[PDB]
């Protein structure tokens, strides 16, 4: 049983059942997160494009494949835990379990949380951002203690397809998760946010994730198939109708041309790694625009560069480059003592992460204070935006400004989490960086603005059907805006 659950648990993340995947991650994070393109003609009405249909924005509330899922299995891994007096299950539980529910706040805003029922019902009160990011860091403060107290313990290897049992590295990986949604919070509640960062890379309480070899990550995905890969793949040229050659670019999701225009000016050697040819000529990387009218796939739009992910890939949940981000960026911009100078953390990034991927040629790119990101010339010429996305170089200047120092960083964070959309959506909301290319073909009806782009989902459809009295009372007391895609959530409060 506890094995079983912790796996069901560990499918809440990420799903591993495509068409949630395709909505949470393929056309929810990762358009918004500045990675991917939707790319599928027909989508007249996208998350991307700011006129989304309810069944694609609900998903991260309304999916039973989420929370219903995750609450059911969270009570079975406590039964454990009660029937055998070993809090560890329970622990490493917790872990997963705000590893999957902040992305849904991270959407909406004010969620239900403290009251969601037993099998995962919502039709509750809704809690605060504000309260429910408290609670996660009571909830995980709870569980790196019980681990700490217990970190010679092990599960067996079957009950944890993420670490195989080994209690330190979810040390790790919740101090490092911890860290994220400290620095999430460094400006809605600096106080907080400082005690939190510090805490979690302070070496008295484990340790946060410094090595590839520790990252999390998932890959039993129970389907045998990377569901990322499933669904960007969805209606891919077929090869009899690409005159004789496979097609290898994908169908319904493209690589955007946000990431490609910063990568190819900085001359990155992480290309081949991310992403597939164009068979645009002359041109090996060109992506597709985020918020355009989609072309035709058949036409051009199986022309540009596609995610290069296989059906074995896993999913990710955090890497050790975010880790080093984050205490970058924390020493540089917020002055949180974070155990070393936000340079080294900078530089250990970007090593981490090609380290990662298998690329050559870190110590030319660490060193390069010259090259920069492009701007977007659509080859197919309908969608070009002229101007150079940032004038931001690589190599660490220690003598820059704050601004420019965040800016740099999360340049960085943002091309070595390649894939975590929902991540690169949050740092985006947080801080204003990447600066991305800003949206042409605005839906939103004059709701959404173009450069800021999509701020959070709007409350699902069904909770003023279901759930009345208490959405109601959210948008009136929590959310301090309309039920749109404008609002800010509670931690988008940079000025
Ligand atoms: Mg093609």
């Amino acid at each position: 049983a506890l094995g079983s659950a912790m796996n069901n648990l560990a499918g809440c993340v990420v799903s591993p059942d495509v068409n949630t995947a395709q909505f949470t991650d393929c056309l929810l994070g990762g358009p918004l997160g500045g990675y991917f393109a939707d790319s599928n003609a027909g989508f007249t009405e996208t998350i991307s494009n700011f006129n989304p249909k309810d069944d694609w924005s609900r998903v991260f509330l309304k999916s039973d494949k989420i929370i219903p899922t995750l609450y059911s299995n969270l009570t079975q891994v406590k039964l454990v835990s009660q029937n055998t007096n070993d809090p560890v299950p329970y622990a490493i539980a917790q872990v997963i379990k705000v590893a999957a529910m902040h992305r849904v706040t991270d959407a909406f805003g004010p969620i239900p949380y403290s009251q969601i029922g037993a099998n995962g019902e919502i039709a509750t009160p809704y809690d605060s951002q504000e309260v429910t990011y408290n609670t996660f860091f009571d909830e995980l403060n709870a569980a790196i203690a019980t681990l700490n107290e217990n970190s010679n313990e092990q599960l067996v290897p079957t009950a944890d397809y993420i670490y195989k049992g080994d209690v330190k590295k979810w040390i790790r990986f919740a101090n490092s998760l911890k860290l994220r949604l400290a620095i999430r919070i460094a400006y809605a509640n600096p106080v907080k946010a400082q005690q939190m960062a510090e805490e979690a890379v302070n070496p008295a309480n484990g340790g946060v994730i410094e090595s590839n070899a520790d990252n999390a990550t998932w890959n039993y995905f129970e389907t045998s198939q990377n569901p990322i890969y499933v669904a960007t793949r969805y209606n891919q040229v077929q090869t009899s109708d690409h005159g004789g050659v496979p097609c290898l670019t994908g169908g319904d999701t493209h690589a955007a041309a946000d990431i490609i225009c910063y990568m190819n000016g900085y001359k990155d050697n992480r290309r081949e790694k991310f992403f597939t040819k164009s068979e645009w000529a002359g041109q090996d990387y060109v992506g597709m625009r985020r918020g355009i009218v989609i072309p035709e796939l058949k036409t051009t739009g199986h022309k540009y560069s596609g995610v290069n992910i296989a059906p074995t890939s896993p999913l990710y949940w955090m890497n050790a480059a975010e880790v080093a981000f984050l205490r970058a960026e924390g020493q540089a911009v917020f002055n949180f003592s974070m155990g070393g100078t936000a340079e080294s953390f900078y530089n250990q990034g970007i090593r981490l992460s090609f380290e990662q991927w298998g690329a050559d040629g870190v110590e030319d790119y660490l060193k390069d204070d010259v090259n920069k990101p492009t701007a977007y010339t659509d080859p197919a010429g309908t969608n070009t935006y002229q101007n150079a996305l940032s004038n931001i170089t690589i190599k660490w200047n220690d003598s820059a400004d704050k601004e420019e120092k965040q800016e740099r960083i999360i340049v960085q964070k943002w091309i070595a989490n390649w894939q975590l959309g929902n991540e690169a959506w949050a740092d985006f909301r947080r801080t204003g960086y990447p600066k991305l290319i800003p949206v042409k073909e605005n839906k939103s009806g004059g709701v959404v603005d173009s450069e800021k782009g999509a701020r959070r989902m709007p409350y699902p459809l069904d909770e003023f059907v279901s759930n009345k009295a208490n959405v109601e009372y959210a948008i009136a007391n929590y959310l301090h805006g309309a039920d749109n895609m404008a609002t800010d959530v509670w931690w988008a409060s940079k000025k």
